[PDB]
């Protein structure tokens, strides 16, 4: 055990514990390792780099409404409410910190495999979602960052396997419903469907053809 | 609102956020001003003084629980399984910290009411239990610190209405159940009792004969 493996378990213990501050800790070791020796990472360092800003999302909104709901069923303590908003302002500000550190980490991604591409920018897009909530970016920059995932998707249907179709579905229904480009990605996805087509009827072994099947219906 | 007054607020608002560390400075501030200033603490202050402690011990018992219920699942994990365990007695001895710096808090309480003087001891009983349990101290001392908070009570039997009778009845329960004084406890409140009988025998005033028949019937 090195010190990139102490890190993933690490970071697997912390969030077990749900110290997700320190899971951060861990996983910010990780990236400065993986980028250091140009190495990828792999699939349960990619779950705990997710988790880590799921995890951290999700108390910064518990701890903000608890505060608020709190704060509002005191009867006149103006001093008290003064209080509670210094204290919902504080978490918001860091949130927003986190999301820009998150963020750096990110960007540091090496990148090797087609998933590994993909994967970063999936993150990076997540990551602008939140970051349009919280004044951090504009709807323009976060919407570019949703195109550049699924373009990258749609210049290579031969790898399509290679992603989970979940982030594709996703993905897709995200910039359709949300940033109002149903025509595209409906056209987009139309053209990915034939091209899935042909290469089900080229391929010769019938589990295979299966296989890529899940994709063609998945992406209907 | 002076400093005292913003601490009582920052307590409450960190307790509301789920931040039992960030509550437990503003309480260390609490005790700090309310001792020197030689100002008894409030019902409040109080009330978030021992909210702080059940918090604290329940987050150790949760993180420690959910760790070790992993740690256990994982089929042939060594090094996963050390991490895991180098963990929890990290946590363990942490609580223990705590419990040191939360007792010296306790011990620095102002005293001038009788109940304030009750509390104190109550509270040091309520310590000295979880550090039986943590290796901190002896069956011996955490008995006689029990056996103190039951002897003031029992001094003072024109003051009782002072003091909450649950506060009484744990006490009495602990004593008798847990540290083998059922004989001592049993005796010292069936003189407690005659005492009652006579003070309400003696009160003239009907609503207070039935304040003081609660008492009566809940030492009984």
């Amino acid at each position: 055990m090195d010190e990139r493996l102490l890190q993933k378990y690490r970071a697997q213990v912390f969030e077990w514990g749900g110290c997700f501050d320190k899971m951060f800790e861990a996983l910010k070791s990780l990236i400065y390792l993986s980028e250091f020796e140009n190495s990828e990472f792999d699939d349960e360092e990619r779950h705990l780099l997710t988790l880590c800003i799921k995890h951290k999302i999700s108390d910064y909104r518990t701890m903000t409404s608890q505060v608020l709901q709190e704060q509002t069923k005191q009867l006149n303590n103006d001093e008290l409410v003064k209080i509670c908003s210094e204290y919902v302002f504080s978490l918001r500000k860091d949130i927003k910190a986190f999301l820009q550190s998150f963020e750096d980490c990110v960007d540091r991604l090496v990148e090797k495999s087609f998933f590994s591409k993909f994967f970063k920018l999936k993150v990076k897009s997540d990551i602008s979602r939140y970051k349009l909530e919280f004044g951090l970016c504009s709807l323009e920059d976060s919407k570019k960052i949703h195109q550049d995932a699924f373009t990258l998707l749609c210049e290579h249907p031969d790898k399509i396997e290679q992603l989970p179709l979940g982030f594709i579905q996703n993905l897709a229904y995200i910039l359709s419903e949300k940033y109002g480009e149903k025509k595209q990605v409906f056209n987009m996805l139309n053209s990915l469907g034939k091209i899935l087509e042909l290469q089900i009827k080229e391929q010769e072994n019938m589990d295979r053809k299966a296989q890529i099947t899940v994709y063609l219906q998945g992406i209907k």
